[PDB]
């Protein structure tokens, strides 16, 4: 943290913050979520870290260079370590990036090292090509060089992500899927693990081996669990949290902004809102299906009227203001939402549906008060604009994203967040074999215009190609797109180093300080 000139610390330097449910895990290839990625970044350090402000900046690799965007080289700081005291190094990631990759450990981001192209990804995901061929190598213990099949000029940005963190192997190996426990996990970060109550509680001290402790002012920061947006505003009011999770409550927004303005952080974010299509599940695999519903959705009705809260209506998957985005807006956002009201009614009546053989369906969310106030709004429009017919079904953060990859839904909501600020963090996410398309959308010209962005050596090309791949993928509604997500949250006045401009919101513990109060 850098703490301004002239403000006074308070004497205890602790933190208590929201963090929206139970983590699916503390194993860094075992987690895809916000909840996960928050507590991931106060204890796995990766090669590089978002500064306070979101750039990229030196994590353990204090200073890296490529050579034609396809060999990039990481010198690693001489005084980074774990937890337990031993140094932090090149084998250590070369170690992690292959577990990442090896098919048996079954991450949902196996596909990350895909989307940076490492040298044999995908005959190592298809099983073809051991783990241990990943193009990856220690040239020394404080030198790690990654090999690409293609340059990719941003490659480096997408390495503060928690599945390119590395994981002590001597844990893992001894301990298996208990090496996240408190007795037994060795951590590389600024925080160490101190105690873990499913469903209460993550409680997380300082650790005093990470390189930069000296600048740690934090010394314990807990993450609560809690998936109501009004009981987790409650207790920021009564004085237990500090900061809240960013998801906020319909019944209290409004007045939280009259009550307390200056606690009510509303920042951009790099998030996507939409109701995701099983696309392999009849009757879904039907366009006209998907396209019904993606046009009777009135998102000026959610966005402006039932949430309230600031974010856009969407048309798109990747939000327009990803850098490198530039977006075609399709012309059925343009059109009235009677008119869409009619295509999509039409449609719906070519694809065999009456008011006597309706269309009914499930639609999945994370238990939650807004995604649930959210989902009867969408239950209602689509009932009077289009006359189906849906089930709400409400599931556990860790148990819905199991669903989703299971593919055992009809239609869920959904948020896909940035993890590198460039348009291939989404679009990646939609190819055939992404670990992370719970889409189950396998469009071969999706996939080609994608593949094509890193074959051209232009910026322009780039672009265009990314707008002809969200065409592509509006064009197959596969997927739903509600709004463009503002980043809201409540933050107590004490709280320092808290900026909002980072548009991830890939916050460290670290950073913040407690103002005296
Ligand atoms: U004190
Ligand atoms: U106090
Ligand atoms: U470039
Ligand atoms: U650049
Ligand atoms: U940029
Ligand atoms: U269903
Ligand atoms: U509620
Ligand atoms: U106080």
């Amino acid at each position: 943290a850098d703490v301004p000139a002239g403000v006074q610390l308070a004497d205890k330097q602790t933190l208590v913050r929201n963090n929206g449910s139970e983590v699916q895990s503390l194993d860094p290839h075992k987690i895809e979520g916000v909840p996960e990625s928050n507590v991931s970044r106060d204890l796995f350090e990766g090669l590089l870290i978002s500064d306070v402000e979101g750039h990229p900046s030196p994590g353990v690799a204090e200073k890296w260079e490529n050579k034609d965007f396809k060999v990039w080289t990481f010198h690693l700081r001489e005084n980074a370590k774990w937890s337990d005291g031993t140094p932090v190094t090149a084998h250590d990631f070369v170690y992690s990036w292959q577990r990442l990759a090896d098919p048996n450990t079954a991450s949902p981001y196996a596909s990350y090292l895909q989307y940076g192209h490492i040298a044999n990804i995908d005959d190592i995901i298809a099983g073809k090509k051991p783990a241990t061929d990943l193009g990856v190598k220690a040239l020394d213990d404080h030198t790690f060089e990654v090999t690409l099949s293609e340059p990719v000029p941003y490659f480096y940005k997408l390495l503060v992500h928690p599945s390119v963190s590395p994981v002590p192997k001597s844990a893992v190996e001894k301990f298996g899927d208990k090496w996240t426990q408190p007795a037994n996990i060795v951590t590389n970060g600024a925080y160490k693990l101190k105690n873990w109550v499913v469903n209460e509680r993550i409680v997380l001290e300082r650790n005093p081996q990470y390189w930069d402790n000296a600048k740690t002012v934090i010394n314990q920061v807990t993450y609560l669990p809690i998936s109501s947006e009004v009981t987790d505003v409650n207790r920021y009011r009564s004085g237990e949290i500090d900061m809240t999770y960013n998801n906020m409550p319909i019944e209290l927004f409004q007045k939280l902004k009259k009550e307390i303005p200056n606690e009510v952080r509303v920042d951009p974010y790099l998030c996507t809102y939409y109701y995701e299509i099983n696309n392999q599940k009849a009757p879904f695999n039907d366009v006209r299906v998907r396209t019904a519903l993606k046009l009777a959705l009135d998102r000026d009705i959610i966005v402006n009227k039932v949430k309230n809260q600031g974010d856009l209506p969407a048309y798109s998957y990747t939000p327009p203001y990803t850098d490198g985005a530039k977006l075609v807006e399709p012309e059925w956002f343009k059109w009235s939402q009677q008119k869409r009201n009619e295509e999509a009614k039409k449609l719906l009546a070519e694809a065999g549906f009456t008011a006597d053989k309706p269309l009914t369906f499930d639609l999945l969310y994370n238990t939650s008060d807004l995604h649930k106030k959210l989902a009867i709004a969408v239950a209602s429009i689509w009932k009077k604009n289009l006359g189906v017919n849906v089930n709400l079904e409400n599931q556990e953060w860790k148990t819905f994203l199991d669903t989703r990859h299971q593919g055992t839904f009809d239609v869920a909501r959904a948020g896909w967040c940035a993890d590198y600020n460039e348009p291939t963090s989404f679009l990646n996410t939609m190819l055939s074999d992404s670990s992370n398309n719970t889409a189950h959308y396998k469009s071969p010209a999706f996939d080609k215009l994608i593949a094509d962005t890193l074959k051209v050596a232009d910026d322009t090309q780039r672009s265009e190609l990314y707008a002809k791949a969200e065409q592509q993928l509006d064009k197959d509604s596969a997927i739903v797109p509600v709004y463009y997500y503002v980043n809201a949250r409540l933050v107590k006045p004490w709280v320092g180093g808290y900026t909002g401009k980072d548009p991830l919101d890939n916050i460290y513990v670290k950073n913040l300080y407690i103002i005296k109060h």
